[PDB]
C-alpha cells in the first residue's frame, strides 16, 4: 500500500535527522580532537546509527519497490534498502568500525622525523617540501619518509578491511565493494563512459608530459631523466605528482613574461585563512547564491589548532543534518592552492543549503562528482588574471599572447595532470575489491598503473612491506577517489554553460563568471534536486544537454594543446614511455 510506504518514509526521514545530527557530532568533535576519549564516544556512536540503519533497512527491504507507484517514495525505500555496514554482524561491525578509525588515526598523526633531528608532519611540513624543494635528495627523503612512515603503517589493516567491506557489499546485494561504489552513478555504462573521457584527454596529457620532462632533464640533469621514459614520481611539486603545478617556475612557457609571486603576494597583504574563506563566500554570494549562516564562522575549524591538538588536517565540508549547521574542517595555509580548495569546500556547504529541505536520503548531489565540481567551478573564474588582479594578486597582463599561453600552463599543469591520477586511484582499488589485486601484489599493482595512465616510476624501488597507496588519504579514510575524476571532467562543461548564460564571448579561458546572477541560477536549479532524480537532469538544466563531455574541458586547454604541439615537434620529443 501506498500509504503505509509514504508512513514509512516520514518516520525514516524524522528519525535520521536526529540520529544522524548526533553521530555527525562525534564524529567532528574525534576530527578535530583525536584523543582516546573522542574515539571511545566515536564508536559508541557507529553503533547507535547502525542500529537505526539496521532497523528502518530492515523495514524497507520488505516492501516490494516494484509495487510503488510514487516515484520518490519507491526511490527513497530502494536506496534505504542498502544498510551498508550495518549489513555486517555484530562482532564484524565493531571490527570494522575499529579499522576504520585506526587506519584514520594512523594516516593522521604520522610524523616522518630526521635522525636526532625535527619531525615533520603532512600539513604542511611535508607538503611544503615537495612544493619548494629543487634537490633531487631532499624531496626524495620527503617522498620515501612518507611512504615509509604513513603507507606502511596501513598495510597491517588493509586486508581485513577489504574483506568487511566487501562482506557487507555483498550483504546488500553487490558483489564487491567497488560494485557498490559504482552504482552511486546510476549508470550501468559507468566503465566505459570513463575510459572515453580519459583517452580524449590523452593528446593534451601526453604533450604536458613530455613537455615537463623536458625540463625537469634540464633542471635535475640528464643522468635522471629518460627523455623516452617515465617521470620520477618525487619530482612534480606534490607528495602523490597528482598536481604538477608548483614546478611551474621550472616550465614556464614564456619566461619573458614573468608573473608575480602569489603566495608572497597574500602573506605581503596579510591574507589568512579566514579572508581566504570570506573570498569564496563573496563569489558565491555574487552569484546570487546563499551567504554560509553565521554559525559555519562561529564552528568551523580554518586552520591547524595551536593548542597541541591532533587534528584530521584532510579538508573536509560537513552537513550536521539539521539544516542550520554547516563547517569546514581545514588546516588551510596562506597560498593560491589552498585558496582554491577553500573554494571547493565552500562549493560542498553550498550544495547542503540548496538541498536543505529534502528528504535526507536525498540530500546528497546528482552523483558524487556534482558534489564535487561546484566549487571548482567557481574557481576556475578566481584563477583567472582579471580576477587575481582584482584581489592584487597580479600584475595586469593586458591580452599579451605570452602571459596567456603562460597562464594556460599554470592551469593545465593542476587540472590536466589530475586526470590520469585520478582515474588510476579506483582503477587500482576496484581491482582489489574484485580480487584480481591481492596482498600479494597491492603495491606491484599500484605502480603498474602509475606507470600506464600518469607515465610516472617511483625514485626508489619497492619492497615488500611498502603499501604506497596507503600514503594517499582517501585509502585509509575510506573515501572512493572516481568522484573527482568526473568532477574534473564536468566542472569544465559547467564553466561553458555558466559562462554562455553570463553572455561571454571569445575563448572559453578568458571567462570569469564573477557577479553573473543568471550563473548562479543555473547552479542553484541543479543543487536544489540534490539526490531526487538521476544526473542526466541536472546535467541537462545546467548545461543544455545530458551527457558527460570531455569537450569543454579540450575547448578550454585549445591553445595550450597547439602550442605544446610546436613545441614538442621543435625539440624531437617521442610522446608516451615504455
Ligand atoms: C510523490 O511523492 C512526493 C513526496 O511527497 C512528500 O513526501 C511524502 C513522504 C509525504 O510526506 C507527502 O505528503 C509529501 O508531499 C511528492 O513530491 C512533493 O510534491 C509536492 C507537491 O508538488 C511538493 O510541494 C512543494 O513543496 C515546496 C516546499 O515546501 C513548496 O515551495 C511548493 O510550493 C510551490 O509550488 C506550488 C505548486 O506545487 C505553488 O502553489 C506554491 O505557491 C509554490 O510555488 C510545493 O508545495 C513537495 O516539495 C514534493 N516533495 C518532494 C520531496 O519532491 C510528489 O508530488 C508525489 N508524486 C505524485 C505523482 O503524486
Ligand atoms: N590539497 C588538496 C585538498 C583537497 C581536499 C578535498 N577534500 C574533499 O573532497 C572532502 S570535501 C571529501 C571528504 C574527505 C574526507 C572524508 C569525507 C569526505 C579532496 O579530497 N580532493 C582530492 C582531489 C583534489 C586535490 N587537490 C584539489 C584541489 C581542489 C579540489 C580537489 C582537489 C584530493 O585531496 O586528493
Ligand atoms: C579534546 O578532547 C578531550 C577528551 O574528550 C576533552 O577533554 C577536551 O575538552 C577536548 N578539547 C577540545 C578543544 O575540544
Ligand atoms: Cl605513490
Ligand atoms: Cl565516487
Ligand atoms: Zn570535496
Amino acid at each position: 500500500d501506498e500509504a503505509e510506504a509514504s508512513k514509512f518514509v516520514e518516520e525514516y526521514d524524522r528519525t535520521s535527522q536526529v540520529v544522524w545530527n548526533e553521530y555527525a557530532g562525534a564524529n567532528w568533535n574525534y576530527n578535530t580532537n583525536i584523543t582516546t576519549e573522542t574515539s571511545k564516544i566515536l564508536l559508541q556512536k557507529n553503533m547507535q546509527i547502525a542500529q537505526h540503519t539496521l532497523k528502518y533497512g530492515t523495514q524497507a527491504r520488505k516492501f516490494d519497490v516494484n509495487q510503488l507507484q510514487n516515484t520518490t517514495i519507491k526511490r527513497i525505500i530502494k536506496k534505504v534498502q542498502d544498510l551498508e555496514r550495518a549489513a555486517l554482524p555484530a562482532q564484524e561491525l565493531e571490527e570494522y568500525n575499529k579499522i576504520l578509525l585506526d587506519m584514520e588515526t594512523t594516516y593522521s598523526v604520522a610524523t616522518v622525523c630526521h635522525p636526532q633531528g625535527s619531525c615533520l608532519q603532512l600539513e604542511p611540513d611535508l607538503t611544503n617540501v615537495m612544493a619548494t624543494s629543487r634537490k633531487y635528495e631532499d624531496l626524495l627523503w620527503a617522498w620515501e619518509g612518507w611512504r615509509d612512515k604513513a603507507g606502511r603503517a596501513i598495510l597491517q589493516f588493509y586486508p581485513k578491511y577489504v574483506e568487511l567491506i566487501n562482506q557487507a557489499a555483498r550483504l546488500n546485494g553487490y558483489v564487491d565493494a567497488g560494485d557498490s561504489w559504482r552504482s552511486m552513478y546510476e549508470t550501468p555504462s559507468l566503465e566505459q563512459d570513463l575510459e572515453r573521457l580519459f583517452q580524449e584527454l590523452q593528446p593534451l596529457y601526453l604533450n604536458l608530459h613530455a613537455y615537463v620532462r623536458r625540463a625537469l632533464h634540464r633542471h635535475y640533469g640528464a643522468q635522471h631523466i629518460n627523455l623516452e621514459g617515465p617521470i620520477p614520481a618525487h619530482l612534480l611539486g606534490n607528495m602523490w605528482a597528482q598536481t604538477w603545478s608548483n614546478i611551474y617556475d621550472l616550465v614556464v612557457p614564456f619566461p619573458s613574461a614573468p608573473s608575480m609571486d602569489t603566495t608572497e603576494a597574500m602573506l605581503k597583504q596579510g591574507w589568512t585563512p579566514r579572508r581566504m574563506f570570506k573570498e569564496a563566500d563573496d563569489f558565491f554570494t555574487s552569484l546570487g547564491l546563499l551567504p554560509v549562516p553565521p554559525e559555519f564562522w562561529q564552528k568551523s575549524m580554518l586552520e591547524k589548532p595551536t593548542d597541541g591538538r591532533e587534528v584530521v588536517c584532510h579538508a573536509s565540508a560537513w552537513d550536521f543534518y539539521n539544516g542550520k549547521d554547516f563547517r569546514i574542517k581545514q588546516c588551510t595555509t596562506v597560498n593560491l592552492e589552498d585558496l582554491v580548495v577553500a573554494h571547493h569546500e565552500m562549493g560542498h556547504i553550498q550544495y547542503f543549503m540548496q538541498y536543505k529541505d529534502l528528504p535526507v536520503a536525498l540530500r546528497e548531489g546528482a552523483n558524487p562528482g556534482f558534489h564535487e565540481a561546484i566549487g571548482d567551478v567557481l574557481a576556475l573564474s578566481v584563477s583567472t588574471p582579471k580576477h587575481l588582479h582584482s584581489l592584487n594578486l597580479l600584475s595586469s597582463e593586458g591580452g599579451s599572447d605570452e602571459h596567456d599561453i603562460n597562464f594556460l600552463m599554470k592551469m593545465a599543469l593542476d587540472k590536466i595532470a589530475f586526470i590520469p591520477f585520478s582515474y588510476l586511484v579506483d582503477q587500482w582499488r576496484w581491482r582489489v575489491f574484485d580480487g584480481s589485486i591481492t596482498k600479494e601484489n597491492y603495491n606491484q599493482e599500484w605502480w603498474s598503473l602509475r606507470l600506464k595512465y600518469q607515465g610516472l616510476c617511483p625514485p626508489v624501488p619497492r619492497t615488500q612491506g611498502d603499501f604506497d597507496p596507503g600514503a594517499k588519504f582517501h585509502i585509509p579514510s575510506s573515501v572512493p577517489y572516481i568522484r573527482y575524476f568526473v568532477s574534473f571532467i564536468i566542472q569544465f562543461q559547467f564553466h561553458e554553460a555558466l559562462c554562455q548564460a553570463a553572455g561571454h564571448t571569445g575563448p572559453l579561458h578568458k571567462c570569469d563568471i564573477y557577479q553573473s546572477k543568471e550563473a548562479g541560477q543555473r547552479l542553484a536549479t541543479a543543487m536544489k534536486l540534490g539526490f531526487s532524480r538521476p544526473w542526466p537532469e541536472a546535467m541537462q538544466l545546467i548545461t543544455g544537454q545530458p551527457q558527460m563531455s570531455a569537450s569543454a574541458m579540450l575547448s578550454y586547454f585549445k591553445p595550450l594543446l597547439d602550442w605544446l604541439r610546436t613545441e614538442n615537434e621543435l625539440h624531437g620529443e617521442k610522446l608516451g614511455w615504455p
